[PDB]
C-alpha cells in the first residue's frame, strides 16, 4: 500500500522529517542514508529502519523505493538530485535549493527531463500561520493588496544545532531568508525587481547576519522583507514571521504569538492562527515541525494524483533567484531586474 | 522682554500654532496677516489681535514686531522668507521648507547673509514618543543603533481640513513623509543614500498615497521609511508615527498607543510615551499640538539665548534632500546619492 521512501543525511534537522514520515498517510520510510556511520545508527536505532547505507550510490543501485528524500547540506544537492533522476526516482530537495541559480536551473532540467517530480523542501509557506494569512487574501476580504512586511527579527542561538550557520561568508539570507522570500512570493506573487543591504552584527561568524531587502511585485505590489539573527528582544520570536499586508478595502497584521488580526469593510476580526504541538515536536520549533508533516503529506499526496507541487524544483527557481539577486544587489549597491535572471 | 511676533497665513493649522503662541512664555503675537479677510476676521477675533493685514509687505512695512512665523502653504515661502531677510526679521516658516531643494537653498543662503535665524517648523521631531526614543537611543541602553523601520500608516481624512492634499501631482512624500525623513535622520543621523517607491491607491486624488524608502546612514545604520494614507487598520492610529530600531545590545519598540518597549542588557521596560492633553488640543490632533508648542517654546528660547534651533534651514536641507531624493528615485527606479544634492 505505502509509498517507500529513502532519507538521505540523517542531520539534525532530517529527526524532524523522519518523525513526520511516521504521521504521513500513504508515505513511510524504508532505507536511510549517511556518510556519518554515528548518525547512520542514532537516526536508524530512533526509526528502527533495517535497511542502512553510507553512501548514496549503492543505496540508488540497490533501490526498492519510490522516492528520495535528500536532508544533507547544500554541497550534495546537485549529485543526490542528478544520481535520482537518472535512476528515475522522485525527489525531494532540503533548502538551500543548490549553490547558485545556474546550479538550481541544471537541476530542475534534468528533472523535467527524467519526467520525474522535484520538490524543494521549504516548508514555511506550511506553516499554519502563513496558511492563514494566503486563505483571508485570497478571499478577497481586503480587496487587492499592493503593500506587504515580512518580518523575521530574532536572537536565538540557531548556531547550537547549526554550526555551519556560522562559518560561510554567507548567512541570514541563504539560510533564513530564503524563506521569507519566499513567503513573500507566495502571499503577493512573482517579483519584478530587488533591491539588498546587509550587515554582520555578530563578531562570533563570518557571514552576514541583517538583511533588508525592498521587493517590487509584478502585480504593482511593493513589500519589504526584513530578517535578522541579531536582533535582541524581551520575549524571543523564534521561529515566526511577521506579516503586515495593506489591501484596497483592507488590512492583515499577524504579530507576535500568531495573532492574526484582518480588518475589512465589515469591521475587524482578530483570531489565533497557531500551529498545533505535535506529540513529537518540541517548544520553539512546534511551527516549523507541524509544517514539515504539512509539505510532506502534500508530496504524498500529489505523488498519487500526478499533480504539480506547490514548491516544485521549478517554483523554487523564482524563489531562489531572489536570494541571489540579493547578494548581488547588497554588494553592487543597485537594483536588480529578475525577470533577466530566469 | 516678551518678544512680539507676526504669524502670516491664517489657515486650517495656524490657529494651532496661535494657540500654541499665546501657552509660550517669553512671546505672543502681535500681528497676523492673510490675504483671504474671512480668515483674516475669523483668527484675529478668535485671539483678540487687533493689528491684521491684507498683505505681508504692508505688515513688513509697518514693522513693530521681533519674529514672523509663516504658516502659509508652500507657493508663497520663498518670497516670505526672502521679505523677512531684507526686512532683518528672524523667520519660521511651516513645512514644505520650499518647492525644491535650489528653492530651499536659496532661502537658506538669503537669511544666513542678513544674519537671521531661520526655522523650520517641523514638529514631528518634537512629539514626546519621539523625544523619548531620541533619550532612549543617546543613553546607550541598547548599544550602538544598525537598524530602524519608522512608519506612518492611517487611513484618516486629512482631506477634509486640508483639501489641497488631494489636488496635487505629489502627495505624500512632500506633505508626510518629509515628517518621517526627517525623524529617521533625527534618530539614526543623516544619510547617504536613498532608494524609493510610489504608488497612488485612493481614486478620489491626483498624488502619491504611498510611498515606501530604504535608507542607507553615513553611519552604517540601514532603515526603513514606509508611509501610507490608504491603510484601513481596525484602530486608526493617526498620528502616530511606529518605530523599531535595532541595536548591537538591545531594541527599542515603539508600538500603537505610545507603548514604549525597552529591551537591554538588564532587561525589559516598557512606558507610557503618551502626549500631554493641552486645554485647546482636541483628539486625535492632539500629539501634533503638543508639539507646536514644544517647537515654537524652543524657537523662543533659542532667539532670546542666540542659540541655532533644531531645525534651522540648515538642517532642514538635509531632510528636504531626502524628499526630493525619493521622488527622482521613485520615478528612475534608480539609488540616489544624497551627498551629491548638497
Ligand atoms: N525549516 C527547515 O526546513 C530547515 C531547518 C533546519 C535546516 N534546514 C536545512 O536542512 C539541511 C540539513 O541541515 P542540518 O542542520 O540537518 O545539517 P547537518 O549537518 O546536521 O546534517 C546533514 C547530514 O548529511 C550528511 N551528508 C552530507 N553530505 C552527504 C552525502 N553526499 N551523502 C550522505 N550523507 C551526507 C552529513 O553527514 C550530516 O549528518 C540544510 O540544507 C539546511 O538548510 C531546513
Ligand atoms: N504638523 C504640521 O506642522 C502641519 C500640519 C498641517 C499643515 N501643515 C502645513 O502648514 C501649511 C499650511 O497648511 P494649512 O492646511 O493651514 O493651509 P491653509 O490653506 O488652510 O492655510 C493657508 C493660509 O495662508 C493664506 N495665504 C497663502 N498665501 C499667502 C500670502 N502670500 N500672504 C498671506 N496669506 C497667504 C491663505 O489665505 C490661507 O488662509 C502647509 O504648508 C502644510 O504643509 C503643517
Ligand atoms: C532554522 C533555519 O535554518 C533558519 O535559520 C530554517 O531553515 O528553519
Ligand atoms: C497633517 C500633515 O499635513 C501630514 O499629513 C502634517 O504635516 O501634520
Ligand atoms: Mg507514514
Ligand atoms: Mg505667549
Amino acid at each position: 500500500t505505502e509509498l517507500k521512501g529513502a532519507l538521505i543525511g540523517c542531520g539534525f534537522f532530517a529527526v524532524n522529517q523522519m518523525h513526520a514520515w511516521k504521521d504521513v498517510k500513504g508515505a513511510g520510510i524504508a532505507a536511510i542514508c549517511d556518510r556519518d556511520p554515528k548518525r547512520l545508527k542514532l537516526v536508524g536505532d530512533q526509526f528502527g529502519i533495517e535497511r542502512r547505507y553510507g553512501d548514496a550510490a549503492a543505496l540508488f543501485a540497490d533501490g526498492g523505493f519510490d522516492f528520495v528524500d535528500i536532508a544533507t547540506t547544500v554541497q550534495s544537492h546537485r549529485a543526490l538530485v542528478e544520481m535520482a533522476a537518472a535512476h528515475k526516482v522522485p525527489a525531494i530537495c532540503q533548502k538551500p535549493f543548490a549553490k547558485s541559480l545556474s546550479d538550481a536551473k541544471a537541476m530542475v532540467r534534468t528533472c523535467e527531463n527524467a519526467d520525474i517530480p522535484l520538490m524543494v523542501h521549504e516548508n514555511f509557506r506550511w506553516q499554519t500561520p502563513i496558511q492563514a494569512v494566503k486563505a483571508v487574501l485570497e478571499s478577497g476580504a481586503i480587496g487587492e493588496p499592493f503593500w506587504g512586511r515580512f518580518s523575521f527579527r530574532s536572537g536565538f542561538d540557531v548556531f547550537s544545532g547549526q554550526p555551519y550557520l556560522a562559518e560561510g561568508e554567507r548567512f541570514i539570507i541563504e539560510d533564513l531568508g530564503i524563506h521569507t522570500l519566499d513567503i513573500a512570493r507566495f502571499i503577493l506573487g512573482d517579483v519584478a525587481t530587488l533591491t539588498a543591504r546587509t550587515k554582520r552584527v555578530n563578531p562570533k561568524i563570518k557571514g552576514e547576519d541583517v538583511a533588508t531587502i525592498l521587493l517590487d511585485h509584478q502585480n504593482g505590489a511593493t513589500s519589504i522583507v526584513d530578517v535578522s539573527y541579531a536582533t535582541k528582544l524581551g520575549t524571543e520570536p523564534f521561529p515566526e514571521t511577521l506579516i503586515d499586508i495593506d489591501g484596497t478595502q483592507g488590512t492583515i497584521r499577524l504579530s507576535q504569538g500568531y495573532r492574526l488580526e484582518v480588518t475589512g469593510p465589515n469591521g475587524m476580526t482578530i483570531s489565533d492562527a497557531s500551529p498545533q504541538l505535535l506529540s513529537w515536536a518540541s517548544r520553539p520549533w512546534h511551527n516549523i515541525q507541524e509544517s514539515v508533516l504539512a509539505i510532506q503529506q502534500h508530496w504524498t499526496d500529489r505523488l498519487s494524483s500526478g499533480g504539480e507541487t506547490s514548491t516544485s524544483g521549478a517554483d523554487n527557481l523564482k524563489t531562489f533567484a531572489l536570494v541571489e539577486a540579493a547578494y548581488e544587489s547588497a554588494a553592487n549597491g543597485r537594483t536588480v531586474d529578475i525577470g533577466a535572471m530566469l
